[PDB]
């Protein structure tokens, strides 16, 4: 009688640096993204998150907005530089914000899902080497343990890391994200130290044995298609799939990095950080996997260089990111996990959404028909996965509100709510009204 059971979680998602603002208030010190956004050329028009959506001050209005939409769960991240603004220096004023935020959520019948690390590493940690320094495993563990102990009565659903592919390859090899290095060997070591840090938090979590509490990780996953049936394009797709997906799925769920990628990367950089003890910590059993899904890739062999597959445009509709709208890959990825990696383990879609050219019309509305249709198509694939026996427990739309989209600044709008940054006014887009109906009727 319901396409989505009463227990299924309809959610929305944000991240601390993208929405909070108050970047210099109540003891917060700089993150690597405060620093990166002030470096010339790194972020669109030198945008930064000084103010962002001002959610730090407006959170009660924002929670009331979610309650009026019927939101059942809220995924947010916790800012390490508010909690430990200096090495070993706990900031109770920072913790107090997340207590009042999550108290507000619970009292409005919204389940909190907390991401421990969503890219806002404290500058003091980066100045000590950051994710390249294996000591970060202990700093991150201390941070995670403090969150579990102070917030365990408030939060029962924990995500260690958001999108470690971005924190490693996009931040240290491609250089689009903070701290902006361009060195394959560095990105590979960072990927390992991120996974090891995840493992340390899971070890700490299990030792605490918090009542009715669950822990997972969030991975951005795609599906890779070869442009043709040629052997050249088949190898290109295998490499692209190993680079985005298997480099993280295999150590987490198989306890081994993908050997084809170890050998491939080993032609270009050191891969000597791999060892049995570390992979045992990395692959500890999780309670759930969070999947961030946006698009697929169609790839053709390049010129035998490092990770140089040519991106093919198959001619279909795209978002303002240039990302193909291809909802079938949401189902294909969830099924792949069910058949190859996670089996019967609970899955959540921890992000899915789209950037379009949103305008407030003279009627004061945002008629984002393309986002309505985008979300409709993807929720229909989530329903199809459920009806084929998939263990999907919830779905978080990225994002609750328009926000600071990293190197794009405020120029890309992902919200189901529009933000007028001059006034910080929130305007429900038509997609928010559609989602409110989906939650109320549980029908699609
Ligand atoms: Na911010
Ligand atoms: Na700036
Ligand atoms: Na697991
Ligand atoms: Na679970
Ligand atoms: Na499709």
């Amino acid at each position: 009688m319901l396409d989505f059971s009463k227990d299924f979680l309809f959610g929305v998602a944000t991240a601390s640096y993208q929405v909070e603002g108050a970047y210099n208030e109540d003891g917060r010190t700089m993150s690597i993204w405060d620093t990166f956004s002030r470096q010339d050329g790194k972020v669109y028009k030198s945008h930064n998150g000084d103010v962002a959506c001002d959610h730090y001050h407006l959170y009660k209005d924002d929670v009331k907005m979610m309650k009026d939409l019927g939101i059942e769960a809220y995924r947010f991240s916790i800012a390490w530089p508010r909690i430990f603004p200096a090495k070993g220096q706990y900031n109770p004023k920072g913790m107090d914000f997340y207590k009042r935020l999550t108290d507000e959520l619970l009292k409005n019948d919204i389940k909190p899902f907390a991401t421990i690390y969503h890219w806002d590493l404290p500058q003091w940690a980066d100045d000590l080497g950051g994710w390249l320094n294996r000591e970060i495993v202990e700093w991150y563990g201390e941070y995670a343990e403090k969150l579990f102990s102070e917030l365990g009565g408030y939060i029962k659903n924990w995500i260690t890391l958001n999108e470690p592919w971005c924190s490693s390859f996009l931040s240290y090899f491609i250089g689009e994200h903070a701290p902006g290095h361009k060195d394959l060997g560095e990105a590979l070591l960072v990927s390992h130290n991120l996974l090891l840090s995840h493992g340390k938090a899971v070890e700490i979590f299990r030792g605490l044995n918090l009542d009715d509490s669950k822990i997972g990780i969030t991975l951005n996953l795609n599906e890779v298609f070869p442009a043709s049936d040629s052997d050249d394009d088949k190898v290109a797709a295998q490499i692209a799939d190993g680079f985005q997906n298997r480099w993280f799925l295999d150590p987490l769920f198989k306890g081994k990095y993908p050997q084809d990628m170890v050998e491939y990367f080993g032609k270009y950089a050191k891969v000597d950080f791999i060892n049995d003890e570390d992979l045992k910590l990395i692959s500890q059993k999780l309670d759930f996997l969070g999947v961030n899904y946006y698009t697929r890739a169609v790839v053709q062999k390049g010129n035998d260089g490092l990770l140089d597959a040519v991106q093919i445009d198959p001619g279909n509709e795209r978002t303002e990111m240039g990302w193909e709208i291809y909802p079938e890959s949401l189902y294909n990825i969830l099924m792949r996990l069910k058949r190859e990696y996670t089996y019967d383990m609970p899955l959540y879609i921890t992000e899915n959404g789209a950037a379009f050219n949103d305008v407030v019309e003279d009627d004061g509305r945002v008629h984002d028909e393309k986002r309505v249709e985008f979300l409709k198509q993807h929720f229909k694939e989530a329903k199809r996965f459920l009806n084929d026996g998939g263990n999907l427990k919830g779905y978080f739309v990225w994002s609750l509100m328009d926000n600071f989209e990293w190197a794009h600044g405020y120029s890309k709008r992902f919200g189901i709510v529009y933000v007028d940054y001059e006034t910080e006014k929130r305007i429900l887009k038509d997609s928010a009204l559609w989602y409110k109906d989906l939650i109320s009727t549980r029908t699609i």
